[PDB]
């Protein structure tokens, strides 16, 4: 009956876990079997690696019925390791009829090495306002962060970010914050 | 007898104090009269303004004799306000025969509003190794710093620098740290 789909594309799944196959999360508005026993499923998930700064999810409401998504919580539980996870979409919106990519960003601050715990609480509502899908209650996700080490180091009180670029202050630019 | 000159060019003097005249500091290897009573002179100097991120000094050893300069201390006494002052020259070098510009940088961190105290201790030595000129002993300089306020603010745990640019982390770019 249902028309809702949520999945990780074959390409994104390959960079993440090594297998170039679509990972189905929701098919025809029903959670995939692996997500039924969430705690068993989660214990097979390693922390997101340092080389992964963001993850692409694909979703669609493939029918004539309208669906509404809402990001209730985008929260880092280790703010000194990683800032709040981000989404490249409005927090409340319609699930698109055309399959579209939602990028979840994992902003490691670059000040500390470590594993940051975080939440991505999202609900899907039908046109009656009822919640029909949602992140499993109390779900925790993990991201591995590394301390930034820029080539040569950032001068003029500049800090190195996790993309190996110098974060330069007042009238200071260049690869190591030298120019004016 | 002396050949050493140090001064602030007319243009730099205009943006700094409002008067488009060269400010002579050292002429023919002799400190300018105003620098004799350093404490009286210093009390007429306001903290460097927020709109000034760096200052240009011009120097030359206009004769055949060689002179050597050495920056002994480039230190901020308020590290949380401003990082250590910088120079765009090697710390030990020869004073050029051709008049050349030395840029002293004042790197306000953008985290705090306030006045930062700092030191610029430099000596000039002749070819016998004797110090013939130097910053007056225990000299303190001041720079006004402002807390950075980027238009819209820096997302993804990014910080705003004092040149109103977003300092973006891991796989995050753009005007407010949004893109990947
Ligand atoms: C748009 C983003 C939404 C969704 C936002 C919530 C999650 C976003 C958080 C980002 C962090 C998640 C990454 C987890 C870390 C990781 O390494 O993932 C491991 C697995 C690798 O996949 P795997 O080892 O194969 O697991 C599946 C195996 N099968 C079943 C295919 C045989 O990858 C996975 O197993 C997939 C993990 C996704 C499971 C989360 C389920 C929550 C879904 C909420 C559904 C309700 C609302 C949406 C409905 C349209
Ligand atoms: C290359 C950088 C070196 C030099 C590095 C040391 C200093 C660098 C520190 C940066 C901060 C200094 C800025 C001071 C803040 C300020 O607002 O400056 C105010 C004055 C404005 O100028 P003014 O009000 O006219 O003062 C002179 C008035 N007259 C005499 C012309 C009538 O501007 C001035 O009065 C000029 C201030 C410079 C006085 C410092 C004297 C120390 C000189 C050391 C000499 C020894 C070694 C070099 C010899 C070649
Ligand atoms: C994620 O999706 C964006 C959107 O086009 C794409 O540019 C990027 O290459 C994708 N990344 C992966 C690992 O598939
Ligand atoms: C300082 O000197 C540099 C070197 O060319 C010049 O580009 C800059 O415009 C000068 N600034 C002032 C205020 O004179
Ligand atoms: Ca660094
Ligand atoms: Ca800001």
């Amino acid at each position: 009956t249902g028309s809702l789909y949520l999945w990780i594309d074959a390409h994104q799944a390959r960079v993440l876990i090594g297998f170039e196959e679509d990972i189905l999360i929701v098919s025809e508005g029903k959670m995939a079997p692996f997500t039924h026993d969430f705690r068993k499923a989660q214990q097979r998930w390693p922390a997101i690696p340092v080389n992964i700064h963001s993850m692409n999810f694909t979703w669609q409401a493939a029918g004539q019925a309208e669906y509404f998504y809402e990001f209730l919580s985008l929260r880092s539980l280790d703010k000194g390791i990683m800032a709040d996870p981000t989404v490249n979409v409005p927090l409340l919106g319609t699930v698109p009829h055309k399959a579209s990519v939602v990028q979840v960003g994992f902003p490691c601050l670059g000040k500390q090495d470590g594993v940051a715990a975080f939440e991505v609480d999202v609900i899907v509502m039908n046109s009656e306002g009822n919640t029909i899908l949602k992140t499993p209650q109390n779900a925790i996700f993990f991201k591995t962060c590394q301390q930034a080490e820029c080539p040569g180091g950032c001068r003029n009180g500049g800090f190195c970010n996790e993309r190996r670029i110098c974060e330069c202050p007042d009238g200071f630019h260049g690869p190591h914050c030298e120019g004016t």
